[PDB]
């Protein structure tokens, strides 16, 4: 018989990927679900990085196979890019790597930087796929729990210091998925001076480094020994509206670059030139465009939780950052799960199981702001409509 | 100090990103013929090209799209294997979109493959057979391929106890770089053998369109062949996307389904105006790639002639893709010394055998992916340098 190998089904199952097919699934006909489980944003990609795309996809040079590591445009885009954002000085040549997505990302950091038998240090809660790529290295993992009371930044001296002597290798990720959390330089620095105390590697995930509402964000990579310890991982997904792009990148240490490099050669000859001049274009393009789409996220916040606490009494403490509520389940309710089901069941609306992110998300929901107010109050009169206490204590 | 995976340290690079990065710093110093990686010279065609252009402007693909691919394109997938090979494919089941055939490699591998298995490895074989066995942390078996077997493989000469460990084996037919076709008797028996001895088939269909005098069987022809195992077929060199970075795989489900547990972690499917282009491109009118065809063929007729009468230097007439396998000087040692020497004193580049295996050692590969005029220049070039091309095989 085919046997696959053990470690593929010993990977979390895939529940955004269960989630879109029980969806379907559920298709009188593709009912209307109002879907704020899934962080896919709603609106579409700006025309000027279409229009980067649809004009670059003529230049015959992209048609052929381009260079491995990703042109040198592009990766002097993000050099500036980051320069202007966050006032970070970046060598194009080697402190920057491509990746087609910030998922493809992940998993190709986790494989250049973990052996057997090493510790990951992961988030709880967090994003689930910090533990594919460790599974996938068949490396062992240590939770750092995140408490509300510490505004979900770890507690580096909780950590038990054996642990610490087999640990090779650390996740964060603010504005975090999926509390909304947020981080300034002062963590950073932290962060990095911890890593570089124990000899662990860095990696921040910085998928929502645009979306903090109460001050511009901070990049890991502003802080000092940031370079020295780790890299920062940057998507395209959420600040662009280009989820379906499949395009991120990596900032840091040219030595973790180096050995990206390596193994993308053997897997990657880059990616469509004609994607990459549509990176480019994002990344050159006027920041007004994604102060535009915070302002757009902040006031859909703003929004969903007044009303949800105005006609439900359900309690939610407004994210800082990202466009995920981090909402506790009413003591009605069992599981985030049985909660979770009950929702999309009964209302018909979907909303994401806290405990996908870890034991810490127990009786927790994350639900995502990416639909418009007509939707979102919609999923507030149709969780009204249930007659069941919402209120909190 | 950072230290990288063993993985990482174990891993040779790769010989066409060693070769783009000193053909590019000798272009800066100041003209090279590049007959080295099969990087296809005719653009994109443009139907294509306006399918990509016009899905652009779909908004539903600036989003998350399905994980496992539309499945628009799956039903292109089978109707095209139905059409161009007789051969039914189950779209919802039996077909897995990659980022590139080179990805789909390494996917496959790390979906068929524990650590420590054993895969058997083709000697001469494409180099990222090796890579991956290598990522995976498997271990490889040789399967020599000797011109006198019409580089087939001869299973009855594998030591039957190795059997009993191997997991996998990788097929390539039209084959790269030696140019040797396989018939559907061949296929029939490498399906039977992998089912007597439990070892799954990944057939590596690359060169699916280019076998000149027929159009080449398909692995799934085979009794048995999806019952064993998978095919890769890539839009590369079929349709001038080498750049565009697409390839899929069919087969029987149990692999398929792996493949989709991996990806849904590591590739959320990719673009969908990606896959609107690779749509068209399958759909679309066969005589474009017919056409394509008898360029390459008539690009060998070319050269094979043109070296034997102003260089002396005889090579067989491939009976499928576009590379030319040709016996290096007898005053040379290997096949890297006269590589690196025509790349230095020609200006041009071939392939060393050697990267394929020490079967291809006193080898080079050569790719006719330059119009006639560049060929003769190329043949022009070496004339000077007055080399002699004896065989001593
Ligand atoms: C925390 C976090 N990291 C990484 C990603 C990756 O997204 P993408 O692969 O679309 O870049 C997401 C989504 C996310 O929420
Ligand atoms: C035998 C073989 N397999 C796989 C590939 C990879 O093709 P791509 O990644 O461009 O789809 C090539 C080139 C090849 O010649």
């Amino acid at each position: 018989m085919e046997i696959t190998p053990s470690d593929v089904i010993k990977t979390l199952p895939r529940q955004e990927f269960s989630l879109v097919f029980q969806k379907v699934k559920e298709m009188k006909t593709g009912a209307h679900i109002i879907n704020l489980g899934q962080g896919n944003p709603d609106l579409p990609t700006p025309p000027h990085i279409v229009e980067a795309l649809r004009e670059a996809s003529l230049n015959p040079s992209f048609h052929g196979y381009g260079p491995f590591r990703g042109y040198p445009f592009l990766k002097e885009a993000i050099a500036a890019f980051y320069k202007r954002e966050y006032g970070v000085t970046i060598n194009p040549e080697t402190e920057v790597a491509l990746f087609g997505g910030g998922k493809a990302g992940l998993y190709v950091l986790t494989q250049c930087l973990l052996n057997p038998g090493d510790i990951a240090l992961v988030p709880n809660p967090g994003y689930p796929e910090y533990l594919s790529g460790i599974t996938m290295a068949r490396a062992e993992l240590y939770e750092m729990p995140l408490y509300e009371e510490n505004g979900y930044l770890p507690d580096f001296e909780k950590i038990d210091p054996a642990v610490l002597e087999k640990a090779k290798l650390m996740f964060l990720n603010y504005p975090n998925n999926p509390t909304g959390a947020v981080a300034d330089a002062a963590f950073y620095a932290k962060a990095a001076a911890f890593a570089k105390e124990h000899n662990i590697h860095l990696i921040h995930d910085f998928a929502y480094g645009a979306f903090e509402f109460d001050q511009k964000p901070a990049s890991f990579l502003e802080a000092e020994d940031a370079k020295t310890v780790g890299a920062e991982l940057y998507s395209f997904s959420k600040t662009f509206n280009m989820a379906g792009w499949r395009m991120a990148f990596a900032v840091g240490n040219e030595k973790i670059i180096q050995a990206v490099n390596e193994f993308q050669d053997h897997v990657f000859v880059g990616m469509f030139g004609g994607l990459q001049q549509a990176a480019s274009a994002a990344l050159s393009g006027d920041p007004e465009h994604t102060e535009s789409l915070k302002r757009i996220y902040k006031e859909r916040i703003d929004f969903f939780t007044a009303l949800c606490e105005k006609e439900l009494g359900w309690k939610m403490e407004k994210p800082k950052g990202t466009f995920y509520v981090w909402a506790e389940i009413p003591n009605t309710f069992e599981t985030s799960h049985q909660f979770s089901d009950y929702l999309l069941e009964h209302a018909h609306v979907v909303v994401t199981p806290g405990e996908i992110f870890g034991s810490n998300g127990k009786r927790h929901v994350r639900i995502s702001m990416v639909s418009k107010q007509e939707d979102l109050r919609e999923f507030v009169t149709r969780i009204q409509k249930l007659n069941l206490p919402f209120g909190s204590l």
